């Protein structure tokens, strides 16, 4: 699981139904705080 990092999912994620969009970095990526 990825509970806390970038992730390119929701649902692989350790978030359930809730997922952050793309933020952090240069890049567009995801983040996971659970």
């Amino acid at each position: 699981c990825v509970s806390s990092g970038i992730v390119d999912a929701c649902s692989e994620c350790c978030e359930p139904d809730k997922c952050i969009i793309m933020l952090p970095t240069w890049p567009p990526r995801y983040v996971c705080s659970v």
